[PDB]
């Protein structure tokens, strides 16, 4: 159940170099007698949060930063606090990428886009429109060939399209992302989406196709080409083919957008090895040798550390990923990212299979990507769970004396008076009170981190409020006060 002490356990996904990672941490165990196990699960960016939430999971997870917000509001990682000297080895919009509430939540590594990938002897002059596909494709038809595989079943690879002519995710305002201003489904996101399936319908690309299908079917020679990062070209290079990376195609005039993902390495919260994975990540990790043997095993793309990417920017498919890069912009890593990967993703399975129309299937995947997290429906519910047990000692003081209250400006002392981060009290002043009613109020301890009160009167009716002034370090044994945006809970 427990992290073993003395020891380091990674996560890393099983697209990156973990054999690479593996020499280092055998380089880390040579001099510190400190044993590094690098794993690679299935899904383990849905293991981490609900391992990791018991005390349990690795000692260090690696994942793109759009996933270490939502891994900060569960509290499931170490802060990080590099010295000066430290920091100033890594680009700083990379440190910006994984700082999270003021506060640094993860190493930054590498710094990953999608590039057009593509057959030089089949394409030596590959399109630089996405409009002329379906004509190559036809062309490549007649050849036994086809024009274009990606993977259909990430939005990830299709999102360059979506966002290019308007489509975005969260609106930056006033100083944050604005989770009520989603860009899912707005005039420019449908025309990329639409143009997605519009190949789809005609036969220039099949719904199904996923990362394995187009992967063997670029690096056979089938496709002539396909969309993909950094961590691809290994397998490619083991291939015949001769390839080039280039810019991404532009859709109505403008270049395709792809979100820049930098994969950063975070420190389990409940780590008893806190010390030594900063050690094996500062110091082992974060030096030219060390990128370099995970480089050589899967390229990294782009990396933080200065030193390194001066070699690695001579490369010219680093270069194309820069410029790629360059058109795209860096995802945020709030925690409302999940919500909204989710969404878009049934949305092009969606469309891309005809079960929804663009419109249909992307008006849900707006409403989707903007409603409760499953962070703040897990809260509520465990918050009410804790009022519910204070309403039956409310109950139960009633029976034993006739009214709520402990005397005419007094109430009660609650058994649950800490919850889920959450303070509880009675809501109201004790005095002029009646007698056979009461309110429960639950307020954040945090409430940058859970911004909403709840509250519940005597026979359980709950709403859930956005807008309150209340604190729990109010000093005071009750809450008083009116609450705003306000809705029922259902
Ligand atoms: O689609 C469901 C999927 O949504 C979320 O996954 C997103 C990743 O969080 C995001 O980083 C990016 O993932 C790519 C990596 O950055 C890249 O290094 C490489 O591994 O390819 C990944 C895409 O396959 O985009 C995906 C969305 O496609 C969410 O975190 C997942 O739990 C969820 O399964
Ligand atoms: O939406 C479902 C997807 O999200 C999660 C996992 O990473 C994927 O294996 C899964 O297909
Ligand atoms: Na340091
Ligand atoms: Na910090
Ligand atoms: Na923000
Ligand atoms: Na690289
Ligand atoms: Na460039």
């Amino acid at each position: 159940m427990k992290i073993e002490e003395g020891k380091l356990v990674i996560w890393i996904n099983g697209d990156k170099g973990y054999n690479g990672l593996a020499e280092v941490g055998k380089k880390f165990e040579k001099d510190t007698g400190i044993k590094v196990t690098v794993e690679h699960p299935d899904k383990l960016e849905e293991k981490f949060p609900q391992v990791a939430a018991t005390g349990d999971g690795p000692d260090i997870i690696f994942w793109a930063h759009d996933r270490f917000g939502g891994y900060a509001q569960s509290g499931l990682l170490a802060e990080i606090t590099p010295a000066a000297a430290f920091q100033d080895k890594l680009y700083p919009f990379t440190w910006d990428a994984v700082r999270y509430n003021g506060k640094l939540i993860a190493y930054p590594i590498a710094v990953e886009a999608l590039s057009l990938i593509y057959n030089k002897d089949l394409l030596p002059n590959p399109p630089k429109t996405w409009e002329e596909i379906p004509a190559l494709d036809k062309e490549l038809k007649a050849k036994g060939k086809s024009a274009l595989m990606f993977n259909l079943q990430e939005p990830y690879f299709t999102w360059p399209l979506i966002a290019a002519d308007g489509g975005y995710a969260f609106k930056y305002a006033a100083g944050k992302y604005d989770i009520k201003d989603v860009g899912v489904d707005n005039a420019g996101a449908k025309a990329g989406l639409t143009f997605l399936v519009d190949l789809i319908k005609n036969k220039h690309m099949n719904a199904d196709t996923d990362y394995s299908i187009a992967e063997a079917a670029f690096n056979k020679g089938e496709t002539a080409m396909t969309i993909n990062g950094p961590w691809a070209w290994s397998n490619i290079d083991t291939s015949a083919v001769n390839y080039g990376v280039t810019v991404l195609p532009t859709f109505k005039g403008q270049p395709s957008k792809p979100f820049v993902g930098v994969l950063s390495a975070g420190i389990n919260a409940a780590s008893p090895n806190k010390e030594l994975a900063k050690e094996f990540l500062e110091n082992y990790l974060l030096t030219d040798e060390g990128l370099e043997a995970v480089n050589k095993d899967k390229p990294l793309g782009a990396v933080a550390l200065k030193s390194y990417e001066e070699e690695l920017a001579k490369d010219p498919r680093i270069a194309a990923t820069m410029e790629n890069a360059q058109k795209g912009e860096i995802m945020p890593n709030i925690p409302q990212m999940s919500a909204f990967w989710y969404a878009v993703r049934t949305a092009v399975i969606n469309a891309a299979s005809g079960r929804q129309t663009v419109d249909a299937a992307l008006a849900a995947a707006q409403t989707n990507a903007a409603a409760a997290s499953e962070f703040e429906k897990a809260k509520i519910n465990a918050v009410r769970a804790a009022l519910l047990e204070n309403a039956h000692f409310m109950e139960k003081f009633y029976l034993q004396n006739g009214r709520f209250k402990q005397t005419s400006t007094k109430w009660p002392s609650l058994p649950i008076k800490e919850a889920e981060g959450f303070c509880i009290r009675l809501n109201g002043i004790a005095r002029g009170a009646l007698d056979s009613k009461f309110m429960l109020k639950a307020v954040a301890i945090d409430k940058d981190k859970n911004p909403f009160i709840i509250k519940m009167n005597e026979n359980l009716v709950t709403f859930i409020c956005k807008k309150s002034a209340s604190s729990c370090s109010d000093g005071l044994d009750y809450f008083k006060g009116n609450d705003k945006d306000c809705k029922l809970f259902k």
